[PDB]
């Protein structure tokens, strides 16, 4: 309870950074403190690809997009997603997009 006030301000790159750290903190499994920018998940964390394909769909979900296995696994990093992010730079863009 106890509500007062939130606003969410504009889309820009210190979101998705936020997010992906944001995302990547919400699970409990990965650490804040260690979890970094440029914090490997295997080669620091040391967590298991079961946890990649999780940490990628978090980002997928948290952005809507279709990171593909061929990807995700290419990603290790919080900061590789970032660009993954930037680069779309919004999904405004037209397409068959159903709910």
């Amino acid at each position: 309870g106890s509500s007062g006030s939130s606003g969410m301000p504009p889309l820009t790159l210190e979101g998705i950074q936020d997010r992906v750290l944001y995302v990547l903190k919400l699970y409990d499994k990965i650490d804040p403190e260690k979890l970094s920018v440029n914090s490997h998940f295997m080669k620091d964390l040391g967590l298991d690809s079961l946890d990649q394909v999780e940490i990628i769909m978090a980002m997928e979900d948290e952005f809507g997009f279709e990171i593909p296995d061929i990807d995700a696994e290419k990603l290790m990093c919080p900061q590789e997603i970032v660009d993954y992010i930037a680069d779309k730079k919004d999904v405004y863009e037209s397409g068959p997009s159903s709910g």
